[PDB]
């Protein structure tokens, strides 16, 4: 009846999610056989082996995704520089996503979620440090490994000199690599239609590792029940982490509600001058089901069926933003990535370092117009910067562990977005 | 007259043995002279020079062709699970070839060619090292080096903890680049008709590489005699190595002798229960020529012209498989690879372990679908497979010394294989 | 007026010299405060380093540059072997070349220009390394490190064996890479119609990459005042490098003016046995004016309105080769690499190394074909070689310093090179 409806429709993040309290489960027997009662780090890596294979493949797939699917976006971007009165819409979109992101690590650093009962030195002058491996040395030593300085000693008229010397070392360096793919992806659009094949090249690329993307997503639920059973091993406590989590899960929709019901609306009053709670008491209905459908892209006819009636918006400009703001403007992910990366870099305790707060807030906005739509998106988009700013990407199992409710919480805040952007754009056109 | 005709047309595959004869003779006059009665490592090196340029750009190009010449395969196969009665014959190829190269390397290593009078260590838990490397990190990285692990000792609650580390180390890993061109090859093809340029693409990508492959065959007869001549100045004895080979010829020989005679023919009986000697007595004449051409593909419209009267095979099945069988059912040069690679094995005396004995025969059952038709084209494609498994591959040179006989004893049994599953496939379809 | 002609058309190769000129200011600036009144090596290095960040995004795009336009290169070239009387010109210029480059470096480390006051070791026989370098064991690897030998000890039946064993160093070497773009731009060629796609995919990435090398020399200016600010402060003179400058300039255009006035005229009476100099007495003034211009490109219409009737050559002719000697003999680039590869080498006293002497000038021969008719386009196109011949390039910044006067003292001999070889063919021809 309806056992074949649902079931079927929302099948993977249902069984990801089957997967991860069942994958708990054994990690639990095994302590529940207690400790290292198999075999040490020689055996039972064996047999976390296939929660690695999730994660090693993972990495295979974001040196084409992450480069031949942002050529083929970028030089599809620009129609013209298309709006006179819509490019206004489009830094509307970059500066409420700063906005958004700002106090992702900014409410989370401040809370510290992870290094509660936790409790070599890199100087902040390492700024060049990230600049010299923004513009890649070449391209090919640059899929794989990047530019990092070590200080050695000279030990001449002085015992500490600290001369940086600058050795490559490995992990690759995507933050490098996407900045050079954004300025090939300008280039070829230049150039014009004498090489237009290289578009039809990488844009059908990314199709072809798209198409196996999906493949992968497959093997997750197989996968991720063997790295949370290898992860709460080497830990041994499970009421640990039940504290690890609940107070994630308080800054991520903290974070979104201190974000969606006061600062964006504060954006709306001091260019609107209106109320927004007036606003929003219109659109509640997609709010509610966005929600329940947690896709942006679900509920993106629903809200031109809703807001152009229940509010005063435009025609045409419920047809030329809101089609936009619901795969560019995304609050919602960019929320959740800031907040997840600063986070897993406190479980393993990185490093504070303010040149990093940056490069996590830049890359944060730029996996944030990345993927969407569908459930579960911003997993794959916020496993290419915690190999971007180096994180330990492993930690990516608990935080999906628990992702069904904070993405349906970061979903609605997404859709928020474009649709105040959509009353504050019209008060700007219809007044003339 | 005459001299024109025969000469001309197999030039090459008479002209490498040309060479290494007169490659072994010059090897012979530098012994003549006495051993390193030229100058020592530092000298002889620049005489054995030319000899590695055959081998060092060898190995360049397999870079493109197992990976080029694999994706643009891989995406025209399947066309439409072509045959419900046609599908159990490529069933059935794959099975005749398991079967014939199990017993490949199950001979020689019981027979032990190589190590007679030659007389660190690897845990069998390197199976998941063959897994790890199956599924790679990254793609670049994944072109000139491969993971393998290494075990550095604790010293904490015990001397001996024996932890494995895995550092990545040099030589590429062609055997997880090919599963990736695999899995790559049905995900544009599972795309369909908007990512057909990534097709056109790639196979016209290798025959800009098949075409230089062609021109690296002709550098091999000044090439080759430069490798067997610096070969047996070190090994110093002249009467050893024709132990050495007299030993590999019979192993061969005898591999497809005990193959093509009875264990095939066994499959026969089992599912025909009629006689195989009274079904390839008919067709004696085309293993008589194919023999002396030594070319499937020369013999391939002298079989249809042979074993449709000489015994009762259906019309349409006489098109359907047996071009198929003579490319894709290759079991002559599936034993050739997998009794050379065990053989050169035994050589340099690397290592019995289980784990690679499957993983170089897996591997010799999917080059036995790639190179094919002409006399000597073997040689290049247990080159791919030596570089697969992390063998020596400068050996090749003293193995297709000798491939002038063997290769005319596994093109006889090459063209029996579909021929025998010519005859079995038609009594599965006339009984009905 | 005229403010708005001149000024915006060579504004680049104004504001290059301009940039220099204020680069060493305020590198005079710090030595006037005095040599590291600045903190020392860990802080300067900040202060240096966006003039790294022109020569390290220089680096990256030589990888498309040099393999890619050269494919694309390499595939339209002979056209049918175009000429009988027309492939002794290409001749022609390759022989006027390799002349012209022979006593390039063959004046300058006979004059050594920068090792007059500055007053391990490695085997002649390191040849073969770089025959080994020329054809790489993969292609991947090859982009960004190369084969190199070191000697070690064996200490084995005399205490100094001196063993030469292969470990491959970092930097790229696109001395081997561009033989392979060669030998695989002869091979698509060769293969016809069928892949033509590769063609058209490769001659159109260049020019995806020739689009943004024109966005790296804007760059430039800003760039370069940096990093001559910070070479004059560890040199901390100034009376000095306009020393090492002041020979410089001289062994230039010396070496252009031995070459102009004698060595080509005299291959021009050797075949011509007419005067040189009532040859070219008709044609000072394009030569005047590409002194004025410095562009061979703008001054190639102005050679066939002066020498078709100022001398007496024929029609056809003079639409043949010299629009090809215009962009392929270039002998005035062919000087100036030749002379700066070998003067770097004199800065930082790498070697004397008669083996990487021919490599200096077969590259420098290549390079001479490559970048051509804008002003200064050899300062992209000897940077390539620096970094073939694994020279240090953030010298180039002293060597364009000075490049407003040599390149325009090259390109009156750049366009007299095809216009003697215009008046020895039709001699050649009309003669019958
Ligand atoms: N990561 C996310 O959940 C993004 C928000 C929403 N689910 C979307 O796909 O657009
Ligand atoms: N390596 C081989 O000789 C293979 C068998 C046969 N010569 C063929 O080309 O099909
Ligand atoms: N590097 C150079 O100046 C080359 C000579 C001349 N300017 C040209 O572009 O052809």
């Amino acid at each position: 009846d309806q056992v074949r409806r649902c079931l079927r429709a929302n099948l993977l993040v249902l069984l990801t999610v089957v997967a991860v309290v069942a994958g708990v489960a054994l990690g639990l027997g095994v302590s529940g056989a207690g400790g290292a009662l198999a075999l040490g780090p020689e055996r039972l890596s064996a047999f976390v082996f296939p929660g690695e294979l999730l994660l090693r493949l993972l990495r295979m797939i974001i040196l084409p995704l992450v480069v031949c699917s942002l050529i083929g976006g970028a030089a599809s971007l620009d129609p013209g520089a298309l709006g006179r009165l819509g490019a206004w819409a489009l830094l509307f979109f970059l500066v409420t996503t700063l906005l958004a992101s700002a106090l992702g690590v900014g409410l989370a650093l401040a809370l510290q979620p992870g290094a509660a009962s936790a409790a070599s030195k890199e100087v902040l002058d390492s700024f060049l440090d990230l600049a010299r491996n923004i513009f890649p040395s070449n391209l090919v030593s640059a899929a794989f490994r990047s530019y990092s300085t070590t200080y050695e000693e000279r030990n001449i008229t002085g015992t500490r000199v600290k001369v940086p010397v600058g050795q490559e070392v490995e992990g690759m360096n995507i933050l490098g690599l996407v900045v050079f793919a954004i300025v090939f992806g300008v280039a070829l659009r230049k150039l014009g239609p004498e090489g237009e094949l290289l578009i039809r090249f990488f844009n059908s690329f990314n199709e072809a590792t798209m198409v196996l993307v999906s493949w992968i997503m497959w093997y997750a639920p197989v996968g991720i029940m063997f790295l949370v059973a290898g992860k709460i091993v080497e830990m041994e406590d499970v009421g640990l982490l039940f504290a690890r989590l609940g107070k994630y899960i308080l800054c991520c929709l903290l974070g979104h509600a201190i974000h969606g019901l006061l600062v964006l609306p504060l954006i709306y009053f001091l260019f609107t001058r209106k109320n927004p709670y007036r606003f929003l008491w219109g659109i509640v209905t997609p709010l509610a089901t966005a929600f329940g459908t947690s896709s942006s892209s679900a509920t993106l006819p629903l809200m031109m069926k809703c807001v152009e009636e229940n509010n005063g918006v435009a025609k045409h400009i419920s047809r030329f933003i809101l089609p936009i703001g619901a795969t560019v403007n995304m609050d919602g992910a960019a929320l959740f990535q800031c907040v997840a990366a600063v986070f897993i870099a406190q479980l393993s305790q990185q490093s504070l370092d303010f040149v990093k707060i940056i490069t996590i807030l830049v890359t944060a906005t730029a996996s944030s117009v990345g993927a969407a739509g569908i459930p579960a998106g911003g997993v794959l988009t916020l496993a290419i910067i915690l190999e971007a700013v180096n994180l330990p990407v492993d930690h990516i199992s608990l935080i999906l562990a628990v992702d069904w409710l904070v993405d349906r919480s970061c979903t609605v805040l997404n859709v928020e977005g474009d649709a105040l952007g959509a009353g504050l754009l019209q008060n700007y056109v219809d007044r003339t």
